[PDB]
C-alpha cells in the first residue's frame, strides 16, 4: 500500500538521511549495505520505523548482484516507485600527475558503473508500468574543475551523461530520471575530521558563496522533492545544492 | 504571523497556482493586478482562503509604485518571507529581422526592469532581517535560442543574470535567490489558443522530450520547493521545469 523506494546505502552520511526524509512521507524503505553485520542496527538508527524498512546486502560493482537484489525487491512488493543511485566514494590523491589508477577504477566501478547498473535493472522495471522516479547523485565536481578532485569529478560528470541520457530516453515512458550536485557536505565523516582539529570549518565552509557547509538534511530534501509523486514535469535536470558554488 | 509572500501577479494563469500553493502550505499571500476591479474576484476565485489574501494595485514597471506598495507591505505585515517575480509578457513576432523595438521595449520594461524593481526594494528590507527568499521565473528560452521567441528569450536571459548576480551577492546575508525555467505551460491563455485551432496540443507539447505540455501546479509546485523554509542551501539556482527540454 506504500510507495516503494530503494536506496544505494542508508546507514551513514547522506544516504541514511535519505532513507528517514522518504519514512517521513509515508514511503517503505529498501536500504543496504556491502555489510551484512549492519542489519542489526536498524531498530536503532531508524527507531519508530522499523517496520517500514527492508535490509539488503549489496555491492553495486557487483552487476549480477545488483539484478537479483532488485529483483527480489520487485517480487517481494510488486512495485519500485522510486530508485536513488547513493553509494559513491571519493579516493582523493594529490595533483593529477600523482594520481592512482587503481583509485580511479575503484571509483569509475562504484560511482559509474553501480550507478549504471542499479538504474539499467531498475528501468527494465519502471518501463513496463511507465512510471518511477531516479534521482541519481552528482557533485559540484561534476559540473566544474575542482583541482585535487579531477579524477573524482570525472567520475560525477559521467553520472550526470548517464542522467541526461537515460531522461531523454525515458521521457515518453513517465519516468522521471534527475540528479543532484551536493557541495561540501557536513556528514559523519567530515565532523570527525573537524572535531580531530586537523581541518578548519570556517576553511572549507567559505568555498561557497552561503558561507556555511551544507547538511545531509539539504541534500535529503532535493532528492525527495525530484523523487515525489508531485513531481511530474522535471526530467533531466541537476539540481545544485551548494550554497551558491556553481552560480559564481 | 503566518509567513507572507508576494507575488507579481495571481489572477490568472501560473500566477494565481502560485498563490494557491503557498495559501495551502499556511501563508499569508499578498496578490496583484494592474487592474483595481480584479480586488472583488478574491472571495469567487479562492473560496476558502480570502481571509489570508491581500490585493495590492501593481504595475512592476514603475519603479515609485513598487517601492510604494513593497513598503505599505512590510509597515502592514512588519515581514516579507518571500517574493516571487511572476509578471511577465511574451510579445511574438517573426523573425529578428521583421521584431518591433516598441515590443522589444516592452518586455524589457516588463520582464527585466520590473523584476528588478521587485528584487532591489524587496532585498532593502530582507537585507535588514538576514532572511527571505526570491523566486524568479525565467522561461527555456533564457538558457536556449529558440526561433521566433529570440526578443523574450533576451529577456529571461537577463532574468537569469538578475538571479545569479543577486544570489552572489546576498548569499552570505542568509537570502535565497533562485530562478524556475518552464517549458511550454498550458495556461487558460494557451488552453484557448488550442480551442480557436490556430495550435494542435500534441504539435507543440512535441518540443518537450516527455511528450505534454507543462501545467501552472508544476511549476508552483518548483517555486514553493525554492521559496520554503526548508530550503537552507540552494541559492543561484535555476530550476528547470521543461519535460526534459534542456537536457536534449
Ligand atoms: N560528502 C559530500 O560532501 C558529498 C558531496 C557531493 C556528493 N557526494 C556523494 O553523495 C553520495 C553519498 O556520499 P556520503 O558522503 O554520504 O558517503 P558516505 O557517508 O561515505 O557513505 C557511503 C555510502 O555508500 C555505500 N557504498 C560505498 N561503496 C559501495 C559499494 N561498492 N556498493 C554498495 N554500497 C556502497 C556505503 O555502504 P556500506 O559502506 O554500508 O557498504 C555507504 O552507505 C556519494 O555518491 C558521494 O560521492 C558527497
Ligand atoms: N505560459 C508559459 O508557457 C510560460 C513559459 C515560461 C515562462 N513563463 C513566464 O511565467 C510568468 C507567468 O506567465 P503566465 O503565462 O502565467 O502569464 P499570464 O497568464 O499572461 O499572466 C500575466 C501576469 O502578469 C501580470 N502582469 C503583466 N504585466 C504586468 C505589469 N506591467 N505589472 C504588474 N503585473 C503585470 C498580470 O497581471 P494583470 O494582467 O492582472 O495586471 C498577470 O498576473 C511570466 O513571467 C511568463 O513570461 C510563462
Amino acid at each position: 500500500m506504500k510507495k516503494n523506494v530503494l536506496i544505494t546505502g542508508g546507514f551513514k552520511g547522506i544516504g541514511k538521511q535519505v532513507a528517514l526524509e522518504f519514512l517521513k512521507n509515508d514511503y517503505h524503505v529498501c536500504i543496504t549495505s556491502r555489510y551484512f553485520e549492519k542489519e542489526k542496527r536498524i531498530p536503532h538508527l531508524f527507531s519508530s520505523y522499523e517496520e517500514n524498512i527492508s535490509f539488503y546486502q549489496l555491492d553495486v560493482t557487483d552487476e549480477e548482484q545488483v539484478n537479483e537484489i532488485i529483483n527480489k525487491i520487485v517480487k517481494k512488493f510488486g512495485r519500485l516507485d522510486v530508485l536513488v543511485n547513493n553509494a559513491g566514494i571519493s579516493l582523493s590523491d594529490g595533483l593529477l600527475t600523482e594520481t592512482k589508477t587503481t583509485d580511479f577504477n575503484k571509483m569509475i566501478n562504484t560511482n559509474i558503473l553501480g550507478t549504471y547498473f542499479c538504474m539499467k535493472y531498475a528501468l527494465k522495471h519502471m518501463q513496463k508500468v511507465s512510471c518511477g522516479a531516479i534521482v541519481n547523485i552528482s557533485s559540484i565536481t561534476g559540473l566544474s574543475g575542482f583541482p585535487y578532485s579531477i579524477l573524482y569529478g570525472s567520475t560525477k560528470h559521467a553520472v550526470i551523461g548517464l542522467t541526461k541520457g537515460a531522461a531523454v530516453e525515458f521521457a515518453d515512458k513517465g519516468i522521471k530520471i534527475n540528479a543532484v550536485a551536493p557541495g561540501i557536505i557536513k556528514t559523519e565523516t567530515l565532523q570527525k575530521e573537524i572535531d580531530s582539529g586537523e581541518f578548519s570549518e570556517d576553511s572549507i565552509s567559505s568555498i561557497h558563496p552561503m558561507q556555511k557547509l551544507g547538511t545531509t538534511l539539504d541534500v535529503a530534501k532535493g532528492i525527495y522533492f525530484l523523487a515525489n509523486e508531485d513531481n511530474n514535469f522535471i526530467t533531466g535536470h541537476v539540481l545544485s545544492i551548494d550554497g551558491g558554488y556553481l552560480s559564481q
